[PDB]
């Protein structure tokens, strides 16, 4: 039985990448009235983190907002070189950190939105965090029979560097499929149930609604697959329509993955069924991933409450 | 009968807006592998319109390129201040028209995607061109059951500035919906399928074929609809989930139009049917346009026979 303090300080993020118009919007409306992510007894703080690119409607300035949260990157001394992003990053570590420091933010929402397959979605960054694995339970409980898939990306060799990571506990909220620089009501709606069950979630653990022992299935990241790509660089064929928009569904090695504009089907290949992830990003097409591998697995959490 | 000249110059344009990708794929493909374009007879040449907003992934570096056209900008004179894209709009002039001229390009085909999901569509720019409404009729015979619509331009404001206005037969190639930056298999598949068949009614018809007269469905545009914006001149609210990705789907004076996060309703009310299109594009918020109305019309094309 674990026992955590009660959780003071809320931050919920939007504009990260400033073209994934979901977490724009509800940041600039809750900023502006914030009746629906108040909570008693919590200082829940909506925030945007890239004023300049959500501004310009564009994904980033000089590098990706979400890879440079590396303490390797937020003790560089300050210059004129000095990549915007970072100029903004040290300025988050150190308004809702210092990543990991006992003044850090107790929970960072960061929304973000994908033009793949892939639903409601979750995002935990340690499959030993009892208490937000208790925390996504109860959001797929709730949310029920609106599925809200997990995706665990722990390995240490591959986690830490993300906007959310300095949260004493940190929550990736994606949503989609939704075109980057578009807004779909129905995408809306579902960023902000996602966040009204988690928020609750917060007040509810305070309150002594002490929560039973239970476990969830999760999606845990094993390898990003790139597009093959020409001598050149360009790719050299595209996601095959059996693929496409199949994020979650298990597939075997002789199935359809990529196919060419000549026809030719280029299979999953290997000897292991697994699950498809970021299936067709467009973000990805520049980090070389036409999906990433994940295996699928279950994770238990000890019954929690507040101390 | 109507008469016609036999068509020989044949372009097709991809990546007017650098991340509209089926375009920039498909001619890059027939610009090695010409067979599928190839009617023998036809000099049919590919060409890649934008290829530094191409290398960035992006609409435009400067300016639109699909909007600079127009006879000032093509004889205009170079200052340091000028959006590139006009610098390159003199370029593709030079190289397929002159525009205007005797030695214009016969036929240009601009190939375009759209966030919205509006189908197969087909941009006609001459209500009274016998050749083209026939071309477009075989076009949607060659792909029914598939959804083939005619988008229909009659005010030269919107349309005399194309990059595809510069040939002697000007027409847009739209494919929707999908999300820019992004290469989705079926709609690669779908707009090439259209050119094939849009190259073949070309051969045919040099070859003497006649055409009896014909008919078609045409949807003329009427006028834009901007998002609803506040005074601080961000977007009040959002399309509609009943009219979100149901483009050509006609509305009626009740249908809700918009919709706030605080639950407001904006219904389209007015005084009479509209056939609503381009609903929720990705590179229009900033035109001011949730989605540009039209109307609905039949344009009959009479014989017509190479001489
Ligand atoms: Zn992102
Ligand atoms: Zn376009």
């Amino acid at each position: 039985c674990v026992a955590e303090e009660p959780i003071k300080k809320i931050a919920i993020f939007g504009g990260t990448h400033g073209n994934e118009l979901t977490g724009v919007f509800l940041v600039t409306h809750w900023l502006k009235n914030g009746a629906e992510v108040h909570r008693a007894g919590l200082e829940v703080k909506p925030f945007i983190t890239n004023p300049r690119a959500v501004e310009k409607c564009t994904r980033y300035i000089d590098c990706d907002l979400n890879r440079v949260f590396d303490l390797e990157n937020l003790s560089k001394e300050m210059s004129e070189d000095l990549p915007y992003e970072v100029r903004r990053a040290q300025e988050i570590n150190h308004l809702f950190g210092p990543k990991n420091s006992d003044d850090a933010y107790d929970v960072v929402f960061d929304l973000h939105n994908t033009t793949s397959n892939m639903g409601c979605t979750l995002i935990l960054g340690d499959s030993g965090n009892d208490f937000l694995i208790q925390m996504f339970h109860y959001i797929k409980t709730c949310m029920a029979p609106l599925p809200c898939s997990v995706y665990l990306i722990e390995h240490p060799s591959l986690k830490y560097a993300t906007t959310r990571s300095i949260a004493k506990y940190p929550v990736g909220i994606e949503v989609g499929p939704q075109p980057h620089g578009v807004l779909r009501a129905d995408i809306l709606d579902q960023m902000r149930r996602m966040l009204k069950h988690a928020l609750d979630f917060i007040q509810r653990f305070n309150e002594g609604k002490e929560f039973p022992p239970c476990a969830i299935d999760v999606y845990k990241i094993m390898e990003k697959v790139d597009y093959p790509r020409n001598e050149s660089g360009d790719v050299a064929a595209v996601i095959h329509p059996n693929l496409q928009d199949q994020d979650w569904k298990p597939l075997h090695p002789g199935d359809p993955v990529f196919v060419s504009l000549d026809g030719k089907v280029i299979p999953l290949g290997g000897d292991c069924t697994v699950y498809p992830v970021f299936v067709n990003e467009a973000a990805y097409y520049e980090k070389k991933e036409a999906f990433a591998k994940t295996t699928k697995l279950t994770l238990n959490a000890k019954s929690i409450r507040s101390t």
